[PDB]
């Protein structure tokens, strides 16, 4: 039996791209194409873990701080982290020092160095320095011993993690997808959080904190992927927060690449048009920010949420060529591409890659 030539057109489905994206399909099936001590430099960021006995009254504590409006401006990830440790791990530090996450941060010059405190009488006590900045100490210590708080550590995380979806957007955009989230959790009777928290001032804290503290985005993330069994309606919120936040100011250039990828009764190959000696050069720089891209793997997709370094490389703007094939082909199929505008300088290769489409669609 010979040759059933035949037309599937573009991998609108998103999975071939996703493969590509997360390193479980090599770079090389569609294209083609040591740092020293003395050379580099690597920034160690060591984040103590402290092992205490009552961590739910510390974690208690840390919240309350948060409530307050307390900034840790980068003194945060150990108080973050302990909060992880008491909902994910439910106290085991060890276990969460084998993980293959652990593992990953200690390529982004994580240390994480366990110190042993038998009994800390509050939060000033787990942030010991002769030169830091005593603002943040005086007012830990300041804090009252009171329970005032309505939530738990769990909470708090799964509120956190409503951030990241529309995290990379902006703040306005960002606290409405937290407001509209909210009530949706809500009404469908999963979780209910406190009505303070609710609050724009609450929200803004969370805001900046998320923005600005990459441990805490991470660990979320770690939680809300190898999260297998005994879902909390705290795991379940975070989970889904997770699922939403894939691919995150990245959706653009994957659909770009979505179009650009053809497939055929023998398999998914790249678009002819973009194998021209024209376009070579733009498929090059392509591959390589891929390939950057790649090398996160499974975290591959937060990679803009998580402002990894080169991830600026896959604007799609900065492809046009690929980018005009990419509508061209989308727009022969009746459909068109969310943020995609081709110039009239590459409609040419546009008007090419549609008429190539219903060309091809026998």
């Amino acid at each position: 039996q010979d040759r059933t030539y035949r037309h599937h057109g573009p991998e609108v489905s998103g999975w071939f791209s996703e493969q590509l994206m997360t390193g479980k399909i090599p770079l090389t099936e569609v294209f083609v194409d040591p740092i020293t001590i003395i050379s580099g430099i690597v920034r160690q960021r060591v984040i103590p873990v402290y092992v205490v006995n009552d961590l739910e009254g510390i974690c208690q504590h840390i919240i309350q701080a948060f409530e307050a409006g307390v900034d840790f401006q980068d003194n945060a990830d150990s108080f973050l982290l302990l909060l992880c440790l008491h909902h994910a791990y439910q106290g085991d530090h060890r276990l969460f020092l084998k993980s293959d996450a652990v593992q990953y941060l200690e390529g982004h010059g994580f240390r994480f160095e366990v110190r042993e405190k038998e009994n800390v009488h509050r939060l000033d006590e787990l942030l010991p320095n002769v030169t830091g900045g005593k603002n943040l100490r005086r007012t830990l210590a300041a804090m009252p011993e009171e329970e005032t708080t309505e939530a738990n550590a769990g909470q708090f995380l799964s509120f956190a993690s409503l951030f990241l979806p529309k995290l990379v957007v902006g703040e306005k955009a960002c606290l409405e997808k937290v407001q509209r989230q909210i009530q949706v959790h809500a009404e469908q009777g999963l979780i209910q959080y406190p009505t303070s928290w609710q609050s724009v001032g609450h929200m803004m804290v969370i805001f900046r904190l998320m923005r600005t503290n990459f441990l805490i985005k991470f660990l979320l993330i770690h939680q809300g992927m190898h999260m297998v069994a005994g879902h909390d309606a705290n795991d379940t919120v975070i989970s889904n927060s997770v699922a939403q936040a894939r691919f995150s100011g990245l959706l653009i250039v994957k659909t770009v690449l979505d179009h650009i990828l053809q497939k055929t009764d023998l398999g998914v190959r790249l678009h002819p048009l973009a194998r021209t000696a024209k376009v070579k050069n733009e498929v090059s720089s392509f591959k390589a920010a891929l390939g950057s891209l790649a090398k996160h793997g499974e975290y591959a997709p937060f990679a803009r949420l998580l402002n990894l370094s080169g991830v600026n490389n896959l604007e799609h703007g900065l492809y046009p060529q690929l980018s005009a094939i990419a509508l061209g082909v989308a727009t022969a199929h009746g459909s068109t591409l969310a943020g995609v505008n081709v110039g009239e300088q590459y409609q040419q290769l546009r008007e090419a890659a549609t008429e190539a489409e219903k060309q091809l669609q026998q």
